[PDB]
């Protein structure tokens, strides 16, 4: 489908009502696959952190660590899918501008890969954009094929704003993910049992970043 149609007919209205949004076989299979290739020859040549510091023991040797991350800018050699990905990311955005909320997205963050190395870690509860650092909105791509939750786990749940129930997410290969980044979405990825990739990148709202600079 057109970026166009999937933004107007889809995203579009389903973000204001929804402010959650999945879209699934966004790329296709070649082109998920060459982005899985390109984020795991990342990984195999320790282009990644060593994963954040989950548990600090006395003794240092039995430290426990969760996430890799590592930023991309789309350009770098041997990223040029990723960067592909993202200019597909922005195109979409781009057709969906004065459309999505009152916002008027008007720049991005560069890409973070995340890694979850599935020793049992994830991610505490959070907020993305909590203090009004002008990210609006946040698009995570996954590339896991096969990915069954019921037995790697790594399930992202979101907590709708004032919704009871939360919205678990897996992190199917080729989705593609949007949601607000506010407290409206307070979310967490629960424990991962198997190596876990995901792509994200967070849009500025022009008039939240303007004002941002001045409280920094
Ligand atoms: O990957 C997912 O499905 C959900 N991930 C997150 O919500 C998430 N959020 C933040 Cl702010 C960070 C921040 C740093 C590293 C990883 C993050 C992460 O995976
Ligand atoms: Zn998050």
């Amino acid at each position: 489908l057109p970026a166009l149609k999937l933004a107007l007919e889809y995203i579009v209205p389903c973000m204001n009502k929804h402010g959650i949004c999945v879209v699934d076989d966004f790329l296709g299979k070649e082109t998920g696959q060459q982005i899985g290739d390109e984020v795991r020859a990342l990984h195999d040549t320790g282009k990644f952190t060593d994963g954040q510091l989950v548990s600090q023991k006395s003794d240092s040797s039995k430290d426990i660590r969760g996430d890799k991350i590592t930023w991309i800018e789309g350009k770098e050699p041997g990223c040029e899918t990723i960067g592909l990905l993202m200019s597909s990311m922005d195109d979409l955005i781009r057709h969906c501008n004065g459309k999505l909320g009152s916002y008027k997205i008007n720049g991005r963050t560069k890409a973070m890969v995340a890694c979850y190395p599935g020793n049992g870690t994830g991610y505490v509860r959070h907020v993305d954009n909590p203090n009004g650092d002008g990210r609006c909105v946040t698009c995570i791509y996954y590339l896991n094929k096969d990915w069954d939750a019921k037995v790697s786990g790594g399930i992202l749940r979101i907590f709708p704003e004032g919704k009871a129930q939360f919205a678990d997410i897996e992190p199917k290969f080729d989705r593609l993910l949007f949601f607000w980044s506010d407290r409206r979405n307070p979310h967490e990825v629960q424990p991962a049992y198997a190596t876990r990739y995901a792509i994200t990148v967070w849009y500025f709202d022009a008039d939240e970043r303007a004002r941002a600079k001045v409280k920094y």
